[PDB]
This record gives structure tokens, sequence and C-alpha cells, in this order.
């Protein structure tokens, strides 16, 4: 009952290039009280030698059900990374001062991807 997350995944390899499409959530669970159902999704690349391994989309407003219906782009991707490195998506709410609430995640393991195959995902969100 965390939610469930829309999106699209595409490895353009030629030109090492990562499309990361964040499409829709639904269902988003209302967590703190003192919180804002202000919606934004975070990228990680792990292993990643932080900063530049994360991305992140637009933050909505007031909504449980956010579309984002945005393609944020890793280039520098090479097969080495596509073998090695699993791709977070994580769904937080951001607060009244900036700061945030964590929701729920997804993973996935890059070597699944087949090189210029898109790949599209209606998943539920998990804690771990
Ligand atoms: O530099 P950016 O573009 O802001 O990207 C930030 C970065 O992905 C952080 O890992 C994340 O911290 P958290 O996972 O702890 O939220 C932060 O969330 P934030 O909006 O709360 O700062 C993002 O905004």
């Amino acid at each position: 009952t965390l939610g469930a997350l829309e999106f699209s995944l595409l490895y353009d390899q030629d030109n090492s290039n990562l499309q990361c499409t964040i499409i829709r959530a639904k269902g988003l669970k209302p967590m703190d009280s003192n919180g804002l159902a202000d919606p934004y999704v975070k990228l990680h690349l792990l292993p990643g030698a932080s900063k530049s391994n994360k991305l992140r989309t637009k933050t909505l407003r007031n909504t449980r059900n956010p579309v984002w219906n945005e393609t944020l782009q890793y280039h520098g991707i090479t097969e080495e990374d596509m073998q090695r490195k699993t791709l977070r998506i994580s769904v937080c709410d951001e607060d009244k001062f900036g700061h945030n609430e964590f929701i729920g995640e997804t993973r996935f393991s890059l070597k699944k991807l087949k090189a210029n195959q898109r790949k599209n995902f209606n998943i539920c969100l998990e804690r771990v």
C-alpha cells in the first residue's frame, strides 16, 4: 500500500546513454502528519562515487498520484557500468523545510537490460 510507480528505461548503447523516464505514481501512502504530499523521485546508480550518481525529478505539490512525465538521462554509461551497476529508484515527499520523508523504492539490475530495447515498468514500491 506504499504505492505503485510507472517508468521506462532505454539504453542507447551507441551513445553511452541511459534514459530513465519517470512517468507516474499511484496511491502514495500518507505518512508524517506534519509532512506534505509533495512527491519527487530520486535515481541512484550503485555502486557510485556519490554526487554524480544521483539524479532527481521535479517536486510536485499536494498529490498522492503524481505525474512527472520526465526523462532523466545518465550520460557516459558504458557496458562495464551496465554489467556492474544497479539503478535504485526511490520516492520521497519533500516537507515544509526542504527536508523529506522516504516512502519507498524499487531496484533494477542493469545487466537485465538489452541494448536499444525499451523496457516498461509498473511496480509496487517497497521498503528495504
Ligand atoms: O542535489 P539534488 O538535485 O537536490 O539531488 C538530491 C540528491 O539526490 C540526494 O541524494 C537527495 O537526498 P535524500 O534522499 O535524503 O532526500 C536529495 O533529496 P532532497 O530534495 O531531500 O534534498 C536530492 O534532492
